[PDB]
């Protein structure tokens, strides 16, 4: 119970894309037992951000997950202590990002040190271009391996004109302690940006997710 109905998010992201270093801060507020946030977040290095802002958003906590109660909740199970998250992002052009979060909790807020890069997109590409609308609607297909909790998927962005921008998406899961692994399940995601100023130096971002049984 040290998850509280309403948690506080405190984040810090660094990295670079395709050569252009930046970090990014963020704070919000969701509900972790209905799998909702919402994060406010600002450029601090590297503004304006030279490529698409969509490329991020799954970078800025599965602890905001609806979890039934007959699925075990590797996330919520984690805390106090906490849990961190590895992953890599292969684009269908051949652009490649890895970012890695590592996620504590102090009181009644999370905070992630968050690592983000990437690399090999296409100059003339939508990344590059900021010719990306969203993310769309995506199921995160969750496992256990190693000992581990692990997520794949097959997620795509719609580009202006509406053509689909491919990804496809490993994240590895590590408690930072032993839980009740669960059997396999998928959580549906939704997410937006739900305001943003000009340059996206500010931007506000809603995640609603949510677990259940394929089926």
């Amino acid at each position: 119970s040290v998850i509280k109905p309403e948690m506080k998010i405190k984040l810090r992201m660094e990295g670079a894309v395709n050569g252009h270093k930046f970090v990014i801060e963020g704070e919000g507020i969701g509900k972790p037992y209905e799998g909702t946030q919402t994060l406010d977040l600002t450029v601090e290095e590297g503004a304006p951000l030279p490529f698409s802002y969509d490329i991020l958003t799954p970078a800025f906590n599965r602890a905001f997950t609806k979890y039934p109660e007959d699925i075990p909740d590797y996330f919520k199970q984690a805390f106090p202590e906490g849990y961190s998250w590895e992953r890599s992002m292969t684009y269908e052009d051949q652009g490649i990002c890895i970012a890695t979060s590592d996620i504590t909790m102090e009181g009644d807020c999370f905070f992630y040190e968050i690592r983000f890069d990437g690399t090999n997109f296409p100059p003339n590409g939508p990344v590059m271009q900021k010719k990306t609308l969203k993310l769309i609607d995506a199921t995160e297909k969750m496992y256990v391996e190693d000992g581990v909790l692990k997520g794949d998927v097959e997620m795509a962005l719609l580009l202006e004109g509406g053509g689909h921008y491919r990804c496809d998406f490993k994240t590895t899961y590590k408690a930072k302690k032993d839980v009740r692994l669960p059997d396999a399940h998928e959580v549906d995601h939704r997410t937006e940006i739900l305001s943003h100023d000009k340059d996206y130096n500010k931007v506000r971002l809603y995640e609603h997710a949510e677990a259940r049984y394929s089926g």
